[PDB]
C-alpha cells in the first residue's frame, strides 16, 4: 500500500491572537524534530473552524464560527509507517519536543490528547495547486494512464474537512464500517469532493497526551518550561487504552463548504443514499459529530506513502 | 443507605442571553416533568464557570472564565432508586420532555450527553442556609447527636464544585478507587470543605443523549418542535456503553473558589496529602482535569435521601 | 509540640499587574516544589498591603496603601520540622527552584531575603471558614472539650496580619520576650484577634537570598533562565548570619484592619497594657515598626503541626 499509521494531536486553545503567534513560531519547530524520526511519513495540521449544525440540530453552532468562538481546536496528524515509530519519535526528542510545547501552556485550555489511528478504508489524492494541473493531465496522458489523474485538492488552507466523531455500539462494527466505506465510495458521485478515509482508534499516546504517573504529574505541573518530565513514567502503553465502545472518525475532504454542506447533506437528501446511511445510523452510540475544520499546514507527502 | 443513581445531562450552549433566558423558562418545566416519576429523588443542575489551571499546565484557563467564554457547559444532576426508573421516566413523558429540550436546539453547540453514574463513596450533607443553623445545632443537641451537626452547605448557588474527570487504566481500578476515596477524607481538614463523592460511569443513556437508530435520528433533524422522534428507536441499552477504560468523577464541594484552589491544592501542597494521591495519579489515562461548576438550581432533598 | 521552623522569603517587586500574573502563575509552582521534602509542613504567603501609622509619626503611611505604592513587598512563610530542612529542599530542588524564582527577575527592585526564624511562643487557631463553626462546635462538645473551640481565623485573604519589626538591645533579650509575650496574651481580650507568636531570627538561608561566593555570583548576573549557579558556592551557613543585636518580629493576627488599630492599640489607649509594654519598649534599638500584611495563599495545615 501502505496505509500508514495516525496519530491526532487534539487541544483547545484561546482564540486570541497570542496563539496564532506561537503556532507560527513553534508549530514548525516541532514538525522539524518529528521529522527526526524515518518512521515519520508527513503530517496533516489542522484548526477547527465550525460545526455542521445538521438544520437546527444544533442552533448555536455554524460551519464558521472563527468569528464569534472564544476557544480553538487544533487537530494535528502526523503520519507513521507504524505506530510505534510515533511513541519512539516522543521518547528519543522528549527535551526538545516537550519544551517546546510548553512554550503554549499559558494558552491551553484543554489537552493536549493523542488518540492513535488506523486506516479501514483511504481514498485520498495526491495534494496539486492550480498551476500543476497541466503537468499532471500531460504525465499521465503521457503514460496513459487517465483515470489516475485526479480531482485538484489544493494544499495549505484551500479546501475543507469534515470531521466526523462516530462511537459504534460493540458487536456492530462490521456493519458500520461497511456502510460507511460504501457511503464515501457514493460521495465520489459529489461535486467538490476531494477524497476521504475512516479511521478507527486503536490507543492513546499517553507521553502524547502528558499522562505521566505520580512523579511526571508533579514535574509537569511544576515545570520551569526547561526540564521535562520523566518520559519512562508514563504508566500505560497505547493499546491498554484502546476503547470500547469502539470508536470512528469519518474524515471527508471537500472543495468548499458548500459542497461539503451539500455533499454529505446527501446521506439526507438523496434516497439512495440515505438508505445506505441508515444502516451506519443503527450502530450508533454517539454521533455522528461533524466539525469543520482547515487543513492549515501540512507534508503533502505523507499522500505519496499512502498511494505507493 | 441508600446512594442514588446518578444521571449527569452535559451540553454546551451559546453563552448569549437568549441562553439564559430559556433555561429560565423551560429548566423549570422540565425539572416538573422529570418528577412525575417516583423513582425520581432530587436533583443538582451546575453551570460551569471555569477550570482549575494547576498552575499554568492550562494558561488560557481560570477558576472564573464566564466574562470571556463564548460557550457554557451545563451538568445537570438528576438522582434515582434505581437508574432504569430514569431511563423509564423518558420514555413515559418524551411528548413533554422532548418537545421541551428542543426549544433550546437554537442555542446547542454540543450534546445532549447523558451518561449514568454509579455512587461508589459519598460525603454529602443537608443543604443549610445561614439561617437554619440555630435550629440544627438546637436538634442535634435535644437528641444528643453533636456529631450530626454539619458544616453549612449553601444552597442555590452559594458554594462551588470541583468536578474532576479520571479514566482509569484497566485494572488498577481498585487502587484508584481506593487512593481517591481516603483523599477524600483526609478532604475534611481542610477549611471551606462542604463534601464530596467518587462517580463512576456505568453506562449512558441513549435516549437521554437523542442518541436513535436510523429513523429516530431522522426525525430528531426534520423536527418542527411539534413531533417526536420514536422513543423505541433508541438501539442500544445503558450498559451497552459501559466504557473500558473505566471512567470515574471525583466530585468535591467548597466554600469558595479558594477554599477549592487551596484545599484540593493539598494533594500537591502538603506532604501527607501529597503521598496517598500519587498513587490515584499512577492508575489514570486522563486526568486530572478538573471543571469548576457553579450549583444553580437544586432540590436539595435528594440529600434526604442518600443519608436515610 | 511542635514548633517548627519558619523561614521568611522577603522581596521587593513592581506593584503592576505582570507581577501579579506571575505570581498566579509560578507561587503555586515553587510552593509545590517545596512540598517535595518531608520537613515541610506548611506555609503561610503574605502580600504587604500597608503600614501602622501610629498617628501621624507615619504620616505618609497608611494601613492600606496598595493604590498608591509602586512596588509591593512579599512575605512568604515556609514551615519546616527542623530548619536544616529548608536549606535542603534548596539544594535537592535547585534547578527547578532556581529556574522558577528568576522568571521574576523582570519584576525584583529587591530581594530576595530569606532569613530563618525560631518560635519563641505561638498561640495560632486552626483556620476555619465560616462554613465550619457549626460542626467545630459539634466535635468539640462532643468530647466535652469547649474550650477547644476558637475564634473564626479565615483562610486565603479573609484576616490581616500586623507584621511588627523589632532589633533588642544586647543584655535585654529576656526583659523584651517576657513583655511581648505577657502582651499578646493580653490581646486574647481584645475582639477581633486571632492569634499571635514572637519570632526570633537565628540565621539568613544565604541560598534562599540568592547569595553566592564569586564565582554563583556571575553565573546569577549572566543567567539565560535555563542554568543555575553551583549550590554548593554558598560561603557560608545560615548561623553564621545571626544577627546581634537579636531581632524579633511579633506576628499578631486580627479579623479586620479596624480590629487590628485598636486593638493593637490598646497598648497605647489602655493603662493595663501600655505598663506591661512599656518594658519591651525599654529594650529596643530599632521599632516598633508595623507592616500590615494579607494571608493571601497558605497551607492552612501547617497549624496542624503547630498544635500537636
Ligand atoms: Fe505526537
Ligand atoms: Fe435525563
Ligand atoms: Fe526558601
Amino acid at each position: 500500500m501502505p496505509k500508514p499509521y495516525i496519530a491526532i494531536n487534539m487541544a483547545d486553545l484561546k482564540n486570541e491572537p497570542k496563539t496564532f503567534e506561537m503556532f507560527s513560531a513553534v508549530g514548525p519547530k516541532v514538525c522539524m524534530v518529528t521529522a527526526r524520526h524515518p518512521g515519520f511519513v508527513g503530517f496533516q495540521n489542522h484548526v477547527q473552524i465550525g460545526v455542521l449544525p445538521f438544520g437546527e440540530r444544533f442552533g448555536g453552532a455554524k460551519m464558521d464560527m472563527t468569528k464569534e468562538s472564544s476557544t480553538v481546536r487544533v487537530l494535528q496528524y502526523t503520519m507513521w509507517k507504524d505506530w510505534k515509530d510515533h511513541e519512539e519519535m516522543h521518547r528519543q526528542n522528549w527535551s526538545y519536543l516537550f519544551r517546546l510545547c510548553y512554550s503554549c501552556a499559558s494558552q491551553m485550555v484543554w489537552g493536549p490528547w493523542e488518540p492513535i489511528y488506523e486506516i479501514k478504508y483511504a481514498d485520498m489524492p495526491i495534494n496539486t495547486e492550480m498551476t500543476d494541473f497541466t503537468a499532471v493531465v500531460g504525465k499521465k496522458f503521457a503514460e496513459g494512464k487517465p483515470l489516475e489523474i485526479p480531482v485538484i485538492s489544493q494544499p495549505y488552507g484551500k479546501r475543507v474537512v469534515a470531521f466526523g466523531e462516530h462511537t459504534v455500539i460493540p458487536g456492530k462494527e462490521e456493519q458500520f464500517e461497511d456502510a460507511i466505506i460504501k457511503t464515501l465510495e457514493m460521495f465520489k458521485r459529489a461535486p467538490g469532493f476531494l477524497g476521504a478515509m475512516l479511521l478507527k482508534e486503536i490507543g492513546v499516546s499517553g507521553i502524547g497526551s502528558f499522562q505521566f504517573g505520580s512523579k511526571g504529574f508533579h514535574q509537569l505541573l511544576e515545570s520551569p518550561g526547561s526540564l521535562e518530565p520523566d518520559p519512562n513514567n508514563v504508566m500505560y502503553q497505547a493499546p491498554e487504552a484502546k476503547p470500547t465502545p469502539p470508536q470512528y472518525i469519518v474524515h471527508v475532504e471537500w472543495a468548499n463548504l458548500d459542497a461539503l454542506q451539500f455533499g454529505m447533506g446527501r446521506v439526507l437528501l438523496s434516497p439512495e443514499y440515505r438508505e445506505v446511511h441508515d444502516e451506519a445510523l443503527d450502530t450508533l452510540i454517539y454521533g455522528p459529530y461533524i466539525r469543520i475544520i482547515n487543513p492549515v499546514m501540512e507534508g503533502t507527502f505523507w499522500r505519496e506513502y499512502l498511494n505507493e
